[PDB]
């Protein structure tokens, strides 16, 4: 009490939603889930070794990829430890583990750590340096302390029950404002297993009907995760608003009684329709009014084929996961359960070919996840199981069974997936799930997943209705886990970036160029330096760096219709041994979750061409949503975009010119060895990003927002946007660093054809993969009314089911697509 009320009020601020909250509810489930998450946040604290949480080394077991062995002769890398003033280098083999070579070898500038039973090969620090031709650097010291890490103290069966189901409908209620009709439907996954709607009436301001809605289904027939989605259309109909309740509850009981629900409004597969949270404002959003009427009932728990049969299950198990199934394949699938079972890549289609709706089914499914031997010891497939975390499946023990794969994952690939699979907690039936507390004992055991953990928790309660509730849940567990020294330094990240909000909003209300404003931005940073910003926060994009100080001098505000603040900060490290600015820029007006989403998916790409030799030196940069149409983004230094390369040595924003580009890297590259170095980095990044964005269906970009370093790297930057077209931007000027000019062949675009294809086919190894991120990004990210059309861009993109050579050839049309076409498309904009 005591310290218990300070402390939830801690957790509020740090939240940003008050999970004690009742305001908004119907049942107890989020407090169900607060006292539940407490077991395994107890046991993942009680299990975490206090000296390896606290310096979490970040570390892979990959193998060393070709290319980065390259960059290394005679099998010796440099180590340059620092003993304040003078400092020596030992010569190591990749295998040396760090105990090999009291104290701890620290990174100079960071909180990363080269500790622990792993080879120095394998310490992403290490990757990091000798990838970008840098030299590792460490000072020896103290191991932080342990105890920093501290932790605060802290009926009739469904099954006998013939009935119909039945819902009453008494009326909705609109305090203000054609007919309208209510639809019930009872859903399992997107799948509507029954249907029933109202007579239409006028749509008046209150509409009362007292009708019961008989349903085909029988209670007994009801499966767990069943929403009963109520949904109100006007009319040739239009759907209106929505709200969904879950008909059987988190303790197993069926839902009855009297409900009021508040419903959401609509601006087609989204998340945000399979929610089970009701509207909170209640002054304005339209009320449904319904009564589940029958004593307690209660869902129990459940103690040689032919050639060309066996063949055409062999097509359909292969075919992709956007690949319709038809009736006639469900039933094949089903009737050959047990050969279908031998196959783990036939288990989303397998499970998609379940009778949700009959309850001997559903019994005979579970009796089939019983015997799953082969599944269990099948090899982790990411692409497989995120299939079955999506919309397309609300069952438990299907669910579970992805989250066991993911057991497996080591930290490092957490990290590669955390987005996606904190995106996929908006498909599950209810708030505690295997798949929260995945997420959360997988964050409880390391920082690194711990801290990004928050953030993108903190990102959806900021903006979501529809779930920050269950986020808000699910963070306040992790909160309780993390320790006082992470709290500690939450809370101080959180204080700097409202800050930084205020005067980014305050400065945007003051606003397409600046006169008085450039002194009034420089005003109030100046203040904050000294009337509350902490000397130091950590970057909640890069955790392994404190900023500290803010250079004032270097802060400015873009003529932009958003002006964002570009803001630069010294770091807090004495012992960095440069003294680049920390680069932030705050923005407001653009959603930076898709952001999030995308440069997600391109770390993605890269770490897939890794595991075939393949670098492009993408340049995902970090990007962090932190609320309502606002967040942080990573100053790329030494970089400009390829428009005001433009405007530069031709001058004019109407025409545009090829050589240009070239001539600016030129004047960049001090030697001609480092020009040369350039050109390669060029090509490389440009395959890399005209692979990635023609896959993801965002290459047809404005120029302004292409962006390349002083050291060659083409990076495409701006992605939460998104006259005839161009699959990818591959213009005139970026062909003639490659040395060519109209129609022509050169060393250099006979290695970008040869790249991009690579590039190209790599990812074609991963088709589902691929299709299930974007299709989930689409799902959960772009709320744009998304539908199959939208979704099966990405299959034409792969090409699915050709043979390598027509997706070769299919690529090389592409890029000539874009030599056909040159400056139309960009010199279309400014029309
Ligand atoms: C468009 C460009 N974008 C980026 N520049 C650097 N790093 C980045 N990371 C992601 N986007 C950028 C940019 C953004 C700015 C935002 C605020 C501001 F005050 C100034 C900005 N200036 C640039 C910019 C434009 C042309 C050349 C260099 N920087």
């Amino acid at each position: 009490s005591e310290e218990s009320q300070a402390f939830q009020r801690q957790l509020t601020a740090l939240i940003g939603y008050d999970v004690t909250d009742v305001s908004n509810v119907h049942d107890d489930e989020l407090e169900f889930t607060r006292r539940g998450l407490v077991t395994p946040r107890m046991a993942e604290v009680a299990s975490r070794d206090p000296k390896l949480y606290a310096m979490h080394p970040w570390v892979t077991s990959k193998p060393l990829p070709e290319y980065l062995w390259k960059k290394i002769a005679n099998n010796c890398i440099f180590i340059v430890i620092h003993r304040s003033t003078t400092s020596q280098t030992i010569k190591v083999s990749p295998d040396d583990t760090p105990g090999a070579i009291d104290f701890v070898l620290r990174v100079c500038g960071r909180d990363e750590y080269l500790v622990g039973e792993t080879p120095i090969k394998n310490f992403q620090w290490v990757r990091h340096c000798l990838k970008n031709g840098e030299e590792i650097h460490v000072v020896l010291d103290t191991p932080p302390d342990p105890a920093l890490d501290e932790v605060r103290k802290e009926t009739v069966s469904l099954w006998d029950c013939d009935r119909k189901f039945r819902v009453k409908i008494r009326g909705i209620d609109i305090p203000v404002l054609l007919t309208v009709f209510v639809e019930a439907n009872i859903q399992h996954g997107q799948q509507v297993l029954c249907q029933r709607r109202t007579s239409p009436k006028p749509f008046t301001e209150e509409v009362l009907w007292n009708v019961w809605l008989e349903f085909s289904i029988k209670i007994k027939d009801l499966p767990k995760g069943a929403l009963l989605n109520l949904q109100i259309y006007c009319g040739k109909v239009q759907l209106l608003y929505y709200v969904n309740l879950l008909l059987i509850d988190h303790r197993f009981l069926l839902r009855r009684g009297e409900y009021v629900l508040h419903m959401w409004q609509i601006s087609s597969f989204n998340a945000d329709k399979l929610t089970s949270a009701t509207n909170p404002d209640k002054e304005n959003s339209m009320s449904i009014s319904i009564l589940l009427d029958n004593h307690p009932i209660a869902l129990p728990k459940h103690q040689e084929m032919p050639n060309q049969l066996r063949k055409q299950l062999e097509a359909i198990i292969a075919t992709d996961p956007l690949n319709p199934l038809t009736a006639e394949d469900k039933e094949l699938l089903w009737h050959f359960r047990y050969e279908s079972l031998k196959h783990p890549k036939a288990y989303p289609k397998l499970f998609s070919s379940v009778k949700w709706g009959q309850q001997e089914i559903v019994a005979k499914t579970y009796q089939l996840l019983a015997r799953r031997e082969v599944w269990d010891q099948s090899a982790l497939d990411v692409g497989l199981t995120m299939q079955l975390l999506d919309c397309n499946f609300s069952d438990e023990n299907v669910r579970a069974i992805a989250v066991q794969k993911l057991e497996s994952l080591e930290d490092d690939d957490v990290l590669h997936y955390l987005l996606q699979l904190v995106q996929a907690v908006k498909f599950e039936p209810y708030h505690d799930s295997a798949l929260a507390r995945f997420l959360l004992k997988r964050g409880l055991r390391n920082k690194r997943i711990g801290h990004f953990l928050f953030w993108f928790l903190r990102s959806e309660i900021a903006q979501s209705r529809h779930y920050q509730q269950r986020f808000a849940v699910i963070l306040e567990a992790y909160l309780r886990g993390c320790g006082t020294a992470m709290l500690h330094d939450f809370t101080q990240q959180v204080q700097v970036i409202e800050m930084l909000q205020k005067v980014t909003l305050d400065i945007k209300s003051l606003s397409d160029v600046s006169s008085q404003v450039i002194s009034q931005l420089k005003q109030k940073l100046e203040n904050l330096q000294n009337s509350q910003l902490p000397e130091s926060f950590r970057v909640p994009y890069d955790p392994g760096l404190k900023a500290g100080a803010l250079a004032i001098e270097k802060c400015k505000v873009m003529a932009s219709k958003k002006k964002p603040l570009w803001l630069e900060f010294k770091c807090a490290d004495p012992t960095a041994l440069s003294n680049e600015t920390i680069g932030i820029i705050f923005k407001h007006g653009d959603d930076l979750r898709q952001d999030m989403l995308i440069l997600q998916i391109l770390r993605i790409m890269e770490s897939i061409w890794e595991t075939e030799s393949l670098d492009l030196c993408l340049l995902p940069y970090g990007c962090i949503s932190t609320g309502d149409k606002i967040g942080m983004i990573e100053i790329v230094k030494d970089a400009t975009t390829i428009a005001k390369i433009q405007q530069s040595t031709v001058g004019n924003t109407g025409a545009f010119k090829d050589e240009v580009l070239n001539h600016w890297l030129k004047e960049k590259s001090p030697t001609e060895e480092k020009f040369q170095a350039a050109v390669e980095r060029f090509v490389y990044s440009c395959a890399g990003y005209c692979v990635a964005t023609f896959v993801l269906g965002i290459g047809d970009r404005h120029n302004d927002n292409i962006m390349i370093t002083e050291t060659g790297n083409l990076f495409h930057i701006d992605f939460g946007h998104i006259k005839e077209r161009v699959p990818f931007v591959l213009t005139p000027d970026f062909l003639f660093v490659m040395g060519t000019s109209g129609k022509k062949t050169s060393p250099h675009f006979q290695k970008f054809q040869d790249i991009c294809v690579k590039a190209y086919l790599a990812l074609r190894h991963h088709t589902n993969l691929l299709i299930i991120l974007f299709s989930m990004m689409l799902m959960t990210g772009m709320p744009q009314l998304t539908s199959k059309e939208d979704i099966e861009y990405i299959r034409d993109a792969l090409t699915v089911g050709k043979n390598e050579e027509d997706a070769k050839k299919y690529f090389l049309d592409q890029i000539e697509v874009c030599r056909d076409k040159g400056w139309t498309v960009q010199f279309n904009w400014f029309l």
